[PDB]
């Protein structure tokens, strides 16, 4: 199975809400809620990838962010390594820049069952902040 490195951004506003998008029906992890992000490309770093991915997907440039968690997860047909960056400062206003559903969701209300199973420990850890 293929192996992927994925960088994602946990976009947290001052009201303890996270900007969450919903994956397309024909995507891997179809219809799941997700932190915006995507594949780290050859020649770019995990830090550069989360910036580029958030610019492409939601129209913001994250800045002064931190690595919240890094973990590996084995899906039925692929192995991924996820870099979860906590993004508390950014330029712009996040939106569905690729036409995808996005909205702000209270951290306390997040349901890990709505996200890919790889996100379980991250969602739990976020709720302890
Ligand atoms: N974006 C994102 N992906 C996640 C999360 N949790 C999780 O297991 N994944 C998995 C689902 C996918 O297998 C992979 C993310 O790839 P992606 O489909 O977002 O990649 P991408 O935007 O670069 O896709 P592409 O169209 O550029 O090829 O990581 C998450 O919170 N956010
Ligand atoms: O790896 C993130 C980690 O590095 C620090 C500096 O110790 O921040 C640097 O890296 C971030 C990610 O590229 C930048 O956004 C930031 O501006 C830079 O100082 C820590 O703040 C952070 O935990
Ligand atoms: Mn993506
Ligand atoms: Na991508």
């Amino acid at each position: 199975m293929k192996k992927l490195q994925i960088a994602v951004g946990i976009i947290r506003n001052e009201n303890n809400e996270i900007f969450i998008t919903r994956r397309a029906a024909d995507a891997h992890m179809a219809n799941k809620l997700e932190f915006p992000g995507g594949k780290i490309e050859m020649g770019e770093t995990p830090e550069q990838a989360v910036v580029r991915e958030l610019q492409e997907e939601v129209g913001i440039t994250p800045q002064h962010f931190s690595l919240f968690e890094k973990l590996e997860y084995e899906f039925p047909d692929r192995h991924i390594t996820l870099w979860f960056w906590l993004v508390e400062r950014w330029e712009g206003e996040p939106w569905g820049k690729e036409g995808q559903p996005g909205e702000w969701m209270s951290l306390v209300g997040l349901n890990a069952d709505d996200f890919p199973p790889a996100n379980e420990p991250v969602i739990a850890k976020l709720k302890r902040l």
